[PDB]
C-alpha cells in the first residue's frame, strides 16, 4: 500500500484525473476535489517532502511564532520568513477596512487563537497574559493527565473574530489522540493549495506533533491530513507533472537536540533535520 | 458502482481488524482507529442506513431543534425524541457542578453556537435575537452570493463556552462546497460511536445539506464524513458482527414537499423518506 510521500503524490494524481474545474477569487482557476484524507507515519521519519525541496526554515520559524502567540508579521519577517508580510502590508490592511491598524498587525490569527481564544483583541503589541483560553497548554495538560480523552482539540476558527483577521485560517482545527504511548494529530484544512501550501502545511503539523510528543514523553504516531477544498491551480499543472516523474527519496529524520520541559522554551536551534536529500525546488507562481 | 453503505460497513470491518484497545470514561473499553473518511453521494438518494434501522424521527426533530437555536432538552423531548434528556436531567447537571441550572438547560450547545456564536450565554429561556454570529444564515448567504468560496464553515466548537456545556460537541465543524450547481458538505466529527451514533450523524448532515440545497436552489452533491476517534464499544462487537452479515438495501430518497424560502420555515411534515427498507434494529447498549 502507498506510504509516506506517495500519499501526497497520490492526491495530486487523483485531483489531475478526477478534479473538477472550479473558479477562485484570484481568477487563476483550479482543478478541485472536496474532501480528501492522507495518513503520514511519524515513526522514525519526518514527512518533509523529497520530490521538491520544502521551505523548512519557514515551517520551523512560523511554528515558533504561532507558539509564542504572535500576530505580528514583522516579527516573523525579522527571522527571514516573509510568508505573512503581504497580508500585513498597509495596502492589504486598508483593502480590508483596517485603516487604523498598524502595519504588520494581522489581527487575531493563529497565535492569538491558540493561546488566548475568546479574549478581546486590541493590537499585536498588547499584553494578553491570562486572557482567553490557552488551548495549546490545555492540549498538553490533557495528554499528560487523561490521554484517552477524545476532545483534545485546538481550534483557530473563531467566527466572532473572523472579521478582524487578515485572512480566515486555513487550518481550522486539529485534534490529538493517544494510544500505546503514541501521539497522533489530525488537521482539518479547509482549503489546500496542493502545489505551494500543502507540503509546507504537512511539515508544520508533523513538527507540532513532534514537539508535543517530546513535552509529554510520548512517541510520534501518525499525522492525518484532512482537506476540504483540495485544489491544483491551473498554472501548477505542468510543474506538478514534472514533480510526479521524480522518484521519492526516503524521508529525513527529525532530531530534538536537548530535553525541553515546556512548549514555550523550544528554540529553532533545538531542531535538526537529518538525511534530507530533496530533488530541486520547482518554481510555482502563487495565486494571491 | 458499490452501495454507499459499504463504506460504513468497511469502516466497521477495519476497526474490528486493525483497531486498537482504548479505554474510555465508562470502563466499557473500545477498539479505536484515529482518522477515517467516507463519501456518501446525495444525488438522487439519501444515505439513511439499511443494515440496521436509523432513528429518522430523531434525526429530523433534532435538526429542526438545532435550527431554531434551542438549548432546551425538554423542548426536543416534547416531540418524542429523548436523546438529550439524560444530559439535561437534575442528576447529570449536578454531576457537572451545575446545581443552580434549571432542568433541561444544556448550556451553549449546537443550537446556540450555530445561531449565536460568541454571544454571552445566560439560560435556555433567554432571548438572543441579534446577538452573536448567525453562522447558519451566513453559510446560506455565502452559498447564494459567492459559491466558489472556500470558507463556508459552521463551527460548534467554542473553547470559551465548553465549560458551560452539558457535553462538548462531537460535530465540531462542517464545511460546504459548491461546484457545477451541486452543494457538498464535510463534517469533522471528533468522536464516533460507530454502532450507535455514526449512522444517525450521517443522516443529520445529509439532511442539513438537502435543506440548504433546497433553500439555495442547488442539487445535493456529496456528504463527506470525517472522523477523529472512530471507535466500537467492546459490548457492540457481537451485535456489529450480526449487522455485518446483512446486505444493504438500496438507499431511500428524501422528498421535500413544498417550496421553502428560509431555513427557519422548514417543518417536520415538509419531509418524506421514500422507499426506506431497513433490516431490523439490533440492540446495542449505550455506554454510561
Ligand atoms: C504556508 N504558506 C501560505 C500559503 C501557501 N499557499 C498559498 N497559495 C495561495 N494561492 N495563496 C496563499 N495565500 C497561499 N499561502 C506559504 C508557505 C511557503 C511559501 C513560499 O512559497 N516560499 C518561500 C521559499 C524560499 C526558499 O526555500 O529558499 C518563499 O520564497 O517565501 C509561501 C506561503
Ligand atoms: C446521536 N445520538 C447521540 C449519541 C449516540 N451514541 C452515543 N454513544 C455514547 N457512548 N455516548 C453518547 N452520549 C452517545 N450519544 C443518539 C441517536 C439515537 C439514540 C436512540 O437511543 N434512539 C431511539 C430509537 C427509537 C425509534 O426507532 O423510534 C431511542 O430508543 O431513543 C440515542 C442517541
Ligand atoms: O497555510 C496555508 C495558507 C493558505 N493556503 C491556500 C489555499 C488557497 O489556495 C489559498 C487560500 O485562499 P482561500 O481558501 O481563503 O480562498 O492559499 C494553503 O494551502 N496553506
Ligand atoms: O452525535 C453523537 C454524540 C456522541 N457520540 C459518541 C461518541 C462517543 O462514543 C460518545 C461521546 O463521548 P466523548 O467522545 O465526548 O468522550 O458518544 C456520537 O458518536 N455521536
Amino acid at each position: 500500500p502507498p506510504h509516506g510521500e506517495l500519499q501526497y503524490l497520490g492526491q495530486i494524481q487523483h485531483i489531475l484525473r478526477c478534479g473538477v474545474r472550479k473558479d477562485d477569487r484570484t481568477g487563476t482557476g483550479t482543478l478541485s476535489v472536496f474532501g480528501m484524507q492522507a495518513r503520514y507515519s511519524l515513526r522514525d521519519e519526518f514527512p518533509l517532502l523529497t520530490t521538491k525541496r520544502v521551505f523548512w526554515k519557514g515551517v520551523l520559524e512560523e511554528l515558533l511564532w504561532f507558539i509564542k502567540g504572535s500576530t505580528n508579521a514583522k516579527e516573523l519577517s525579522s527571522k527571514g520568513v516573509k510568508i505573512w508580510d503581504a497580508n500585513g502590508s498597509r495596502d492589504f490592511l486598508d483593502s480590508l477596512g483596517f485603516s487604523t491598524r498598524e502595519e504588520g498587525d494581522l489581527g487575531p490569527v493563529y497565535g492569538f487563537q491558540w493561546r488566548h481564544f475568546g479574549a478581546e483583541y486590541r493590537d499585536m503589541e498588547s499584553d494578553y497574559s491570562g486572557q482567553g483560553v490557552d488551548q495549546l497548554q490545555r492540549v498538553i495538560d490533557t495528554i499528560k493527565t487523561n490521554p484517552d480523552d477524545r476532545r483534545i482539540i485546538m481550534c483557530a476558527w473563531n467566527p466572532r473574530d473572523l472579521p478582524l483577521m487578515a485572512l480566515p485560517p486555513c487550518h481550522a482545527l486539529c485534534q490529538f489522540y493517544v494510544v500505546n504511548s503514541e501521539l497522533s494529530c489530525q488537521l482539518y484544512q479547509r482549503s489546500g493549495d496542493m502545489g505551494l501550501g500543502v507540503p509546507f502545511n504537512i511539515a508544520s503539523y508533523a513538527l507540532l506533533t513532534y514537539m508535543i510528543a517530546h513535552i509529554t514523553g510520548l512517541k510520534p504516531g501518525d499525522f492525518i491530513h484532512t482537506l476540504g477544498d483540495a485544489h491544483i491551480y491551473l498554472n501548477h499543472i505542468e510543474p506538478l507533472k514534472i514533480q510526479l516523474q521524480r522518484e521519492p527519496r526516503p524521508f529525513p529524520k527529525l532530531r530534538i537536540l536537548r530535553k525541553v520541559e515546556k512548549i514555550d522554551d523550544f528554540k529553532a536551534e533545538d531542531f535538526q533535520i537529518e538525511g534530507y536529500n530533496p530533488h530541486p525546488t520547482i518554481k510555482m507562481e502563487m495565486a494571491v
